[PDB]
DNA sequence: ACGA
């Protein structure tokens, strides 16, 4: 919606993810899935630089992508991962929503 | 400090 909470939803320091106790957060509500990207706000910040507001980017550059996957009701995950280029949106040359990876929507 |  906005940055700040896409750096709480999406940016994570650690590859180990406690998927448990982070997605019974009011932020994730327990939802079905939630992907993470193991990067500090700088590097997917300059994603946006020069992009037009409200439009799509793609990364060049790969990163790894920790992500909780809900394997049982109501609030339990399984850790999963993968390494991948990122698909943001930007406003104000500002991430704001994590369109996909591998490419843009 | 072993972490795709």
């Amino acid at each position: 919606q906005d940055w700040d909470t896409f750096q709480k939803k999406h940016l994570t320091d650690t590859k180990k993810v406690k998927c448990d106790v982070e997605m019974k957060k009011a932020l994730f509500d327990c939802k079905k899935t939630n992907t993470f990207i193991f990067a500090r706000p700088p590097r997917v910040q300059a994603l946006c630089k020069n992009i037009k507001n409200n439009t799509n980017v793609l990364s060049r550059d790969v990163f790894y992508l920790p992500q909780c996957n809900r394997k049982k009701l109501p609030c339990h995950y399984r850790l999963d991962g993968s390494t991948n280029t990122i698909c943001l949106t930007c406003m104000k040359e500002l991430p704001i929503h994590f369109a996909g990876v591998g490419k843009c929507p």
